[PDB]
């Protein structure tokens, strides 16, 4: 496919350019955002606050977000729309389910949920005309079977419409393992599949063999361990499984982005406070911070460009 | 004090007539209803069934109905707007939280959860401007300790307000006791506080027993009985409870409803239909087949007036 969806409309593949290909405008709730703004201060606000970093971040060299919120996470697509044109910051909109869906979706079957997913990429999200450019799914280490129902609906609606499959892991029960054989249960292409959250282990076995399969490692939360004070494990450390994996081979395979977002409800309160102070720079922190922390340890710019440039393009053009 | 809010703004007391304590449009999700309107059919379709359901209701009697559906029952108060104009029937909106908070309402504290409370009765609800006129908490059996801090957040909502506080309980597990010790303990009059799904035990010493505290006992879910689920009892024995109650001196604290809805997607697919089958008359139940009933079984026409018009009236009134 030669255009990916974006909530301002479709883009041609060379115009995504540099991609972060895991993030949120804001991590929520269904419904909360509309009927509680003010545990955001206010909508405006939130808006506000969401195009001050979205836009220095396009300073910096960002071209494009992929917003994985789905529908649980509270994804506001009529949000993202007006930060994406106030930024100028093309956003990729996601359609799935992550680790809250309500008894609504909890009680529907795998046909009805492709169906739901497939109506998010192929006639818009809510009322909204906004078509989704990614299936999100999340899973906690051992798959339930609601999870296992969301993974083969995610498959079977990215076999339909080409759209790729984004996951949610947890740290130490290498998680990846588990969603990817119950997505090639279905005849998806690990070409279609980012295991996300890859960056919360230093299990490099698990990493490069999910990449020696075709997957795509989301090496997507470099600047969380800049959030405590004073992490044991460092962002640098992160950092350096993006080298390993080049080292080893994999350069095509790897993802890279902050998973920050602008403002959170779906966790206790007061954390954005910490959050921001501890890496001020937002979803700055991969171009300000990690791409030269690369560079300095002697990865090639082709090789930087290639990771942020080329793999989400070839990732996210419907295949 | 003599205004009660509706989803078309504020009525008098006197306007609220016939009024169904516990009834639903929508039993749903947050969210849900605009983001899968096709589950439905279409929300058009869901409107208009709303519409014709009401207006049966309507011609059966009742005037008001109190929607308990909350943030996390999917109310969609736009919704409820759109069919109370077109139906002639008032309809009061609620806040509180029912038993499938959302992560972002989970973690919040017993204070953040009276503020958004508060909001939603004394602001408006999103951006409609449409003001909630009951509170509504759900438990299960031995109250969790989210649904402790729920329990307080509308206690203290309703002290703060007036506005009257309702609840979903498991009669069979006599759930009003640690909700009525809760909510005394912030402060909270029983007479503010109806005790729903009170029609799903034949314990009678479990409901007089809060009736002689001052509660309101919901006799909310009669046509559930008549749906094969639930229980074996029979519609019949459920409103024989409303009889038993006034034969214990109890009248006063009488609530009645169906727990209606028109469409359903918070349980299994269809269930809808397998409702609609089983009690053919919906919202109009109480009216068409209750109410003949207990006039059959001698319980006069001034008291049934008292329970259907007086006893709603007073309860929702706004009252310290
Ligand atoms: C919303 As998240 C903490 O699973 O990226
Ligand atoms: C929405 As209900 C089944 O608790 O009245
Ligand atoms: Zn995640
Ligand atoms: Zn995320
Ligand atoms: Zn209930
Ligand atoms: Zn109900």
């Amino acid at each position: 496919g030669d255009r990916i969806n974006t909530v301002r409309g479709p883009i041609t593949i060379s115009e995504a350019g540099f991609t972060l290909t895991h993030e949120h405008i804001c991590g929520s709730s269904a419904g909360f955002l509309r009927a509680w703004p003010e545990f955001f201060g206010s909508r405006k606000a939130l808006a506000e606050k969401a195009v001050r970093g979205l836009r220095r971040a396009r300073a910096a060299g960002v071209r494009t977000i992929v917003d994985v919120s789905t529908f649980d996470l509270g994804r506001d697509v009529s949000l993202l729309a007006e930060v994406s044109r106030a930024a100028d910051v093309h956003i990729v909109a996601a359609t799935g389910l992550w680790l809250d869906p309500p008894l609504s979706m909890r009680l529907r079957s795998v046909e009805e949920l492709t169906q739901f997913f497939l109506r998010e990429i192929q006639y818009g999200i809510e009322d909204t005309g906004i078509r989704a450019g990614i299936i999100k799914v999340a899973t906690t280490g051992k798959v339930t079977p609601f999870q296992e129902l969301v993974l083969r609906a995610a498959a079977r609606a990215s076999l339909a419409t080409g759209v790729p499959v984004t996951t949610h892991t947890a740290a130490s029960q290498r998680g990846g393992e588990q969603q990817a054989a119950i997505l090639e249960s279905e005849g998806l292409s690990p070409s279609r599949v980012c295991i996300g959250h890859s960056d919360a282990t230093d299990d490099l076995s698990y990493l490069t063999a999910l990449a020696a399969r075709g997957y795509l490692i989301g090496l997507d939360s470099i600047p969380h361990s800049a959030i405590g004070l004073e992490d044991i494990r460092s962002w640098q450390t992160r950092a350096l499984l993006i080298k390993a994996l080049i080292d080893q081979g994999y350069t095509k395979q790897i993802l890279v982005s902050n998973d920050w977002l602008f403002g959170i409800s779906s966790y206790v309160t007061n954390i954005m406070d910490v959050m921001d102070s501890g890496n001020p720079d937002g979803m700055a922190f991969i171009p300000l911070r990690v791409i030269p922390f690369l560079r300095e340890k002697g990865i090639p710019q082709e090789t930087l460009a290639g990771i942020t440039v080329t793999n989400p393009a070839r990732f996210l053009s419907p295949t």
